[PDB]
């Protein structure tokens, strides 16, 4: 042993957006080992407070670092409404870390799951 591997992890631990946002970004790192591999990583939602369907989106799909890429971007859909409700928040979580060919090159780090805060911007 005694090499480094890539370690794929959230930048940040919680994300915030206001109900009319339209949509909430959040970035996937990717970081040291051979950054000449093609690496392949999942990511889901799953509900906290906040409901996939009424609150934000159920969104899914696999991100791809191709060589040299240290960094991807992904949107989830908020849906903004005209009722009052409490702030809540919704998950989303990395997995299925996966190096392609032509599993220690490539590891999931931590925070492989992020929170999403999403603020109400409704009266009563
Ligand atoms: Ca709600
Ligand atoms: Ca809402
Ligand atoms: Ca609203
Ligand atoms: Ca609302």
């Amino acid at each position: 042993h005694g090499i480094p591997v890539s370690k794929i992890f959230f930048e940040q631990g919680t994300y915030q957006c206001l109900e009319n946002c339209g949509t909430v970004a959040l970035t996937i790192i990717r970081r040291g080992g051979d950054l000449t591999n093609t690496v392949f990583v999942d990511f889901r939602t799953e509900d906290g407070t906040a409901n996939a369907g009424s609150d934000y989106e159920f969104t899914e799909g696999t991100v791809v670092f191709k060589p040299g890429e240290t960094q991807k971007e992904i949107r989830v859909g908020i849906i903004d409404d005209d009722i009052f409700e409490e702030d809540e928040n919704f998950l989303v979580h990395l997995s299925n870390v996966k190096v392609s060919s032509e599993s220690a090159l490539a590891c999931l780090g931590s925070p492989s799951t992020a929170t999403v805060t999403i603020f109400d911007d409704d009266h009563a």
